[PDB]
């Protein structure tokens, strides 16, 4: 598929920078035609078949295809692309109260009520998702955005769909592996995936949310690989002494080795509480 090919910066002035990663940057910019304004994500392109640093364009056009698909309260909304010889350049919805991992290390731990504010949201936009049978692959406190951070009960966006992929079979065995603290055994195991591996990360986010700890980490990455898999992770007192059992009734039934006991995103909404890769 072919992008937009007219120069970006004839359209749009870029600004303020919002993200930096391995592939991508992303830039605040604004549409001249009509004084909106964007997060233009820069990714980019493999310069040769063989390579291994840029994104391949079959990997472009998935992360692409899947933006152009969804359209949710609680999900990034792509409003057009561009590409170059360099990059390819995905105007992206603003959202401008910044990452969740921010907000969390800034403020003052969560109380129950504001982690389940936010866990619900997340639930939602999860649902819309792998109902239309997509999975994320890389959900985490960095890849979801705040509206606005100066309101009591922070509106959120999952965003970073870099590593989504439709699941028409059940499971897709392709190269899927996102961060270390947040993928599923069956990540690390090299194992056929699918919309399970997306409710892990949701049990480890909720952990994260409720205690300020990370569940599964270690020294290094290998030591946090090797703990998801063994599912070695406890509820330490001093952390969770003041958190229901309700709460981590939920968390234990996300942390589930076997993808196929583990609870899905409608179990999660119908739950108890809910209910109204590399060292170098
Ligand atoms: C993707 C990555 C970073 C963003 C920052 N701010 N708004 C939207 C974004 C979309
Ligand atoms: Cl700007
Ligand atoms: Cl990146
Ligand atoms: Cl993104
Ligand atoms: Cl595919």
């Amino acid at each position: 598929t072919v992008f937009r090919q007219e120069n970006v910066d004839d359209y749009y002035d870029t600004g303020e920078e919002l993200g930096s990663g391995q592939f991508a940057v992303v830039k605040k910019c604004r549409e001249k035609s009509t004084g909106l304004q964007y997060a233009a994500k820069f990714i980019k392109k493999r310069r040769t078949k063989s390579s291994r640093r840029g994104v391949s364009r079959e990997d472009i056009e998935r992360e692409v295809s899947i933006l152009k698909e969804i359209q949710h309260p609680n999900v990034i909304t792509l409003h057009e692309v561009y590409e170059n010889k360099t990059d390819v350049i995905l105007i992206l919805e603003l959202v401008a109260g910044g990452e969740l991992f921010d907000f969390l290390a800034e403020k003052e731990s969560l109380t129950e009520e504001e982690a389940t504010e936010f866990l619900k949201q997340i639930l939602n936009g999860v649902y819309y998702l792998h109902s239309l049978q997509i999975a994320h692959f890389d959900l985490k406190p960095e890849n979801i955005m705040l509206l606005d951070r100066n309101v009591p009960k922070p509106r959120i966006k999952i965003i970073d769909f870099g590593l989504a992929h439709k699941i028409d079979f059940g499971n897709e065995f392709k190269n899927i592996f996102g961060t270390p603290e947040f993928v599923a055994p069956e990540i690390v195991n090299y194992e056929p995936l699918g919309l399970e591996a997306d409710m892990w990360s949701i049990g480890v986010i909720t952990y994260i949310l409720l205690s300020g700890a990370s569940p599964f980490l270690g020294d290094t990455k290998q030591e946090t690989l090797a703990n998801v898999s063994a599912v070695n992770y406890e509820f330490e007192d001093e952390y969770f002494s003041n958190t229901s059992a309700l709460a981590k009734d939920f968390i234990r039934r996300l942390l589930v080795k076997d993808p196929k006991k583990r609870m899905t995103i409608q179990d999660s909404l119908q739950h108890p509480w809910i209910k109204p890769q590399f060292e170098k």
